[PDB]
């Protein structure tokens, strides 16, 4: 069955599975030459070529905060037909179409995309607003952790009555129908979600049973809720032109993943950028995200972002545990930049006569 994009699809699968940026570049290139829409075509390939594509990379592209990514995610979700479909079956299906990133802000964008589209395809039937669809989805995901996390004893598990109470008046000032919620509660109880998370996240990851006692980790943790303090008090190696913003965590994301927030570092001179995500385990999060705290450091798109992220990672006494390629950078380039910063620190300490 020849289709106008068949040749492109076969080329893209190869390029994409090697480096997603090279696959996306070819869709951009073909859409330019064939006068087609890059957004629609990308989402179409992600959806139709599910069984052929690296789902980690698909999940990562869809969940990433980017102008292209956001448009592609909206178009991707639109490929699903949720009209007169069972809510939970629709959510299960959506969550299996990619590999979930292990990053709170990415999971959040994917969940919000699902809710909005499900509501739009079943307008005011069982759900009254996109906000109600989103709260129902995050409460269902947390209900899944509650009912199936063994650290939550049988006697402590959330009851259907407790789910009803949490969702009282959240269906655009009204309630969700009793049986509509009972069906979700019972099915989730009987069958947990199939949640396929990535093994490692892009960039640098510091994670160990001793990371919470690292001087840099403690300072980083405090920096999330402090006001007008310089980031150089946390990371000496990054210089004095680095400014910061903090994205505070949504409560449910904290429960779900151990998320504590994201600090965005921007160099005022160079435009170098890096993000720093913090995770601390809790009784709910550990079931899916492990028993260790985590720090994820990712370089942005701009030149010299690699060196800003590497300097931040190298300022920890704890070593980087995991390295993974980003959409823009090769794993080897992140490794070289970090190892080099560690070697420079060692030389400087020795030359200044530090023990």
């Amino acid at each position: 069955y020849f289709q106008g994009d068949s040749l492109l699809k076969n080329e893209v699968i190869k390029l994409f599975n090697d480096k997603p940026k090279s696959g996306i570049a070819r869709i951009k290139k073909w859409c330019t030459d064939n006068n087609q829409d890059f957004i629609a075509e990308t989402a179409k390939i992600f959806y139709e070529e599910k069984s052929n594509l690296n789902l980690e990379f698909v999940g990562d592209y869809l969940g990433t905060d980017g102008v292209d990514n956001q448009k592609v995610l909206e178009s991707f979700t639109k490929q699903f037909d949720f009209k007169e479909k069972d809510y939970l079956e629709s959510l299960r299906r959506f969550l299996q179409s990619f590999k979930l990133p292990g990053e709170a802000q990415k999971i959040d964008r994917l969940v919000e995309s699902f809710g909005t589209h499900y509501y739009e395809q079943n307008l005011n039937i069982d759900i009254n607003s996109k906000d109600a669809a989103y709260i129902l989805a995050y409460q269902t995901i947390m209900l899944n952790t509650d009912l199936h996390n063994p650290s939550i004893a049988k006697s402590k598990k959330m009851t259907f009555e407790q789910l009803k109470n949490n969702l009282k008046g959240t269906n655009e000032s009204k309630n969700f129908n009793d049986n509509f919620l009972k069906k979700i509660y019972d099915e989730i109880e009987a069958k947990p979600f199939k949640l396929n998370f990535v093994k490692t996240s892009p960039g640098y990851e510091l994670t160990s049973t001793t990371l919470n006692k690292d001087s840099t980790f403690k300072k980083l943790d405090s920096f999330l809720h402090s006001t007008d303090v310089n980031i150089n008090t946390v990371f000496p190696g990054i210089g004095d032109n680095v400014k910061t913003t903090v994205d505070q965590p949504k409560s449910w994301l904290s429960f779900f993943t151990g998320y504590k927030g994201t600090i965005t570092l921007t160099d005022n001179k160079t435009s170098a950028q890096a993000t720093i995500q913090v995770y601390t385990p809790n009784i709910f999060s550990k079931w899916l995200f492990g028993e260790q705290p985590r720090v994820i450091i990712q370089p942005g798109q701009t030149k010299e972002s690699i060196d800003l992220a590497a300097k931040a990672a190298a300022d920890f006494s704890s070593p980087v545990k995991n390295f993974k390629a980003t959409y823009d950078y090769e794993v080897g380039d992140l490794i070289k930049a970090y190892d080099n910063q560690k070697k420079l620190i060692t030389i400087e300490r020795n030359l200044a006569l530090k023990e």
